[PDB]
């Protein structure tokens, strides 16, 4: 076509506030280590951009047995992985891939990477060796998967970033110049984007895939730029350094969407925002504590100044652009006495000390307002702070008191927050996703019986029903849906905010 003709070509440069901490998605679960690789590797089922609907991958087609025990995948065929200055051999994907992408975290004998601190968290985290029987390679195109039994979310799983497929002739490659370590810092996939260079906390640089199997990108060049501070970010964007950024101060926004050729992109989002309390430890381990800890933070003044408004208060431990939240649930109010009285009765009536961790990145006057807050009840909250790659090893070892948490929907589905950060299983791997350590028979008991039926409405009363538990046990507290805000120059097209996988570069253009 004529008008798409000229989408392509250019260069996009893209800032955010830091840096991933992989090229292997296996091993980490952070959004920031998935901008790059997102763009570098399939997985078996994706999401159309912009949306969270499932369509084909690396694999064509599928059947799934009607008690959802079985899984059979037609994988696409004549799609070849990256050839890059080091890795420059041409090889087909196929059946292989698949195994060695999942045995290597179903079979620790398969680990691939020697012992050490790598740790399959996502994988782990959600207990797929609990739901995966078998994996078999029928034939070169073919993978099947057997169930230990129905897993309504395991196709949406499925186009996860865990389960990218990486190339098992690279690992063979590197395991023989024992160099294994690379598999994790000079990638190789099949995507729309190609690998040239990371400089770590600065920038990464990917090329288009011109083999690409699926439509091919339009851009020439994506560059990622790492600039930590938001606000030198926006004056980059302001001169034209960069084009396209994440994480905008929220009191710069209304400046910025006046100024020529800046949009900014707004949507309800995905997202959720909170406080871990570790419920393993002292005062924490006491419902009243929590409860008390609840009450003394006002959420609508938090979204106020932390937010400028753009964001909505949290009730539920998902967002309301999600299936089966409930809407019956009231948060708890705000009230000063209540709080004292509270933690009166909980045998603390002239308080305690505690810490809270939080991130260099994140606006300062969060750690500072929940200080505040608390310490109207007597409660001593010492600040102490992190760089994001550091923040996520400790709160995932459990060092915290309280801590910031955050999430982005991986998938349009309950079980992606609730049994992902919040069941006993999660709990139970090290390093863990579940920061508040809570465990709750009751509650994982619900989403448990909410994998084994695939109907919606089923699955919501019992969805409805674990809401009601874990608001009772109070095991955070929660702040904050923040709005997806997205500043850009008028000339960057066809980013979406919204669905899931939002920064896959390869439907983004420069209009000409």
């Amino acid at each position: 076509s004529v008008k798409e003709q000229k989408r392509f070509g250019g260069v996009l440069v893209f800032a955010r506030g830091a840096d991933g901490s992989s090229m292997d998605p296996a091993l980490v679960t952070d959004g920031e280590s998935y901008v790059a690789t997102g763009n570098i590797y399939d997985t078996l089922v994706q999401f159309k951009y912009g949306t969270t609907e499932i369509e084909p991958a690396l694999a064509t087609s599928w059947d799934i047995s009607p008690d959802g025990l079985v899984y059979t995948f037609h994988l696409r065929k004549g799609v070849y992985f990256h050839q890059t200055k080091y890795w420059n051999k041409k090889v087909e994907f196929s059946a292989k891939d698949v195994l060695f992408s999942f045995e290597r975290q179903m079979d620790k004998a398969k680990r691939y990477y020697s012992p050490g601190a790598k740790s399959y968290k996502y994988w782990e985290g959600m207990g797929m060796s609990h739901i995966i029987k078998s994996i078999e390679a029928l034939d070169d195109y073919t993978i099947r998967f057997t169930l230990n039994g129905p897993e309504a979310p395991f196709l949406a799983n499925l186009g996860m970033d865990f389960l990218s497929i990486l190339s098992k002739d690279y690992a063979d490659y590197l395991e023989q110049n024992n160099k294994k370590d690379e598999l994790a810092k000079k990638p190789v996939g099949t995507g729309p984007f190609k690998f040239f260079l990371w400089n770590k906390d600065e920038k990464i640089i990917l090329l288009k895939n011109q083999d690409y199997w699926g439509p091919k990108a339009y851009l020439d060049k994506v560059v990622v730029r790492t600039i930590p501070n938001s606000s030198t970010r926006a004056l980059a964007l302001r001169t034209g350094e960069i084009m396209l950024m994440t994480g905008p101060n929220l009191n710069e926004v209304e400046q910025l969407e006046k100024l020529p050729n800046i949009v900014v992109d707004k949507s309800a989002g995905l997202l959720a925002s909170w406080l871990s309390l570790n419920t393993q430890k002292k005062y924490f381990n006491n419902p009243l504590v929590r409860l008390a800890i609840n009450h003394a933070i006002n959420v609508d003044d938090y979204i106020k100044v932390i937010y400028e408004g753009f964001a909505q208060k949290m009730v539920n431990p998902f967002p309301p652009t999600i299936w089966g939240y409930n809407y019956n649930i009231k948060p708890y109010e705000y009230d000063l006495k209540k709080a004292k009285e509270l933690l009166k009765q909980a045998g603390y009536p002239n308080g305690f000390k505690t810490t809270i961790f939080t991130t260099s990145t994140r606006n300062p006057k969060g750690a500072v307002f929940i200080q505040a807050s608390l310490a109207k009840i007597g409660i001593d909250v010492k600040i102490e702070v992190y760089e994001w790659g550091a923040y996520l090893k400790r709160t995932g070892l459990g060092e915290h008191e309280m801590a910031f948490a955050g999430w982005m929907a991986d998938i349009a589905d309950p079980d992606n927050f609730l049994y992902t950060l919040w069941s006993k299983q999660a709990a139970s791997a090290i390093p863990t996703q579940n920061g508040s350590f809570y465990k709750s028979d009751a509650f994982s008991d619900l989403l448990i019986k909410a994998k084994r039926v695939s109907d919606q409405k089923e699955r919501e009363a019992l969805y409805l029903k674990a809401q009601e538990i874990i608001h009772k046990d109070a095991p955070y507290v929660p702040l904050a849906y923040p709005y997806s805000v997205v500043p850009h120059l008028s000339k960057v097209k066809g980013y979406k905010t919204t669905g899931v996988s939002v920064n896959r570069f390869f439907k983004v253009y420069l209009e000409k």
